[PDB]
């Protein structure tokens, strides 16, 4: 492995644990629901609401073998976008009325954080409690 620390769970680890962990006293988690899809797009998995100092964040988490295809599929589907698109994982972010949306996959993992307000700060801390764990 060239990372043994990265910005998503052991590939074993658990969709619903890698929900779970993010909860602190300043990112209160306030619901959580099964989905299928963002938008348009076909997206097995869960979307968790963080209540935080900003305000409601939404993350969306998908594990499987298909995370590049899905991270393809909505970085093709807003007015300014910057992309990171690498064979072996990606990252884009943007805006959408208001909110800012970033995503990123790799290995069996993809993300999106979402919301009008505290998208940067939660993903730095989805980055922080991710990069602790072992590969």
């Amino acid at each position: 492995k060239i990372h043994h620390h990265h910005h998503h769970p052991p590939e074993a680890y658990s969709l619903d644990t890698a929900i779970f962990v993010l909860e602190t006293r300043d990112y209160r988690l306030s619901d959580v629901k099964e989905i299928d899809s963002y938008g348009d797009v076909e997206m097995k998995g869960k979307v968790a609401v963080f209540e935080t100092e900003y305000g409601p964040v939404f993350l969306y988490v998908y594990k499987g073998e298909e995370a590049k295809k899905i991270w393809k599929k909505l970085n093709g589907r807003v007015s300014i976008r910057s992309v990171l698109d690498l064979p072996n994982m990606g990252k884009f972010s943007t805006v959408s009325n208001g909110k800012k949306i970033v995503a990123w996959w790799r290995k069996n993992w993809l993300f999106i954080v979402e919301g009008k307000n505290g998208v940067e700060e939660f993903v730095k801390h989805v980055y922080r409690v991710y990069e602790e764990m072992k590969q």
